């Protein structure tokens, strides 16, 4: 792909984090916690999954960044609408304001309702995410593979102001501790 050039310096908003996030002095990095990180409750934090937004808000133009994934066994990224449901349980479709892609049980799929399986031959230690807003189109790139394609919707309705949107995973496992990262321009 040629979208380098429409690069945005993303940071993650702390307000927004599940409680047991970490996030990092730079707003760059974040990771699950073995406990309750010692933050106040509020309306804006995602509740029941280990899930962030990003602190920027699109309402227009071309947008992209990079995200490190390296070690993990299970994660979600991509963008939400800013009104996304906080509390409770909910699933990731774009019905419910969602456009993302994620890792689970060792296999990669997109976040449409029903979810799709992705054919991806390289696993990925870095994902890159493009949103066009006016076209409608949030598009995925395995940076590791020479930034191949991953996966495109189209037709996207946005029905509002967009953020960047980050879920860890849970490390019942042991093996899903490592960070998500976002990787410099």
């Amino acid at each position: 792909h040629h979208h380098h050039h429409h690069m945005v310096h993303i940071t993650l908003d702390r307000n927004t984090a599940n409680s047991w996030l970490i996030i990092s002095k730079d707003r760059r990095q974040v990771r699950m916690g073995d406990t309750h990180q010692n933050v106040s409750d509020n309306k804006e934090r995602f509740s029941n999954y280990p899930m962030v937004l990003g602190a920027q808000r699109f309402s227009s133009g071309k947008m992209y960044w990079e995200v490190d994934v390296t070690q993990k066994e299970a994660w979600d990224l991509g963008v939400c609408r800013d009104s996304v449901q906080r509390k409770g349980q909910f699933s990731l479709s774009p019905e419910n304001g969602f456009w993302t892609i994620w890792l689970w049980q060792d296999s990669y799929e997109a976040g449409t309702s029903p979810q799709t399986t992705l054919h991806i031959q390289v696993p990925p230690c870095q994902i890159g995410i493009f949103v066009d807003y006016e076209a409608g189109v949030v598009s995925f790139y395995n940076i590791t593979d020479h930034g191949s394609l991953i996966y495109t919707f189209s037709e996207c309705v946005f029905a509002g102001p967009l953020r960047p949107f980050f879920n860890v995973g849970f490390n019942y496992s042991g093996g899903n501790a490592a960070p998500l990262k976002l990787c410099p321009l």
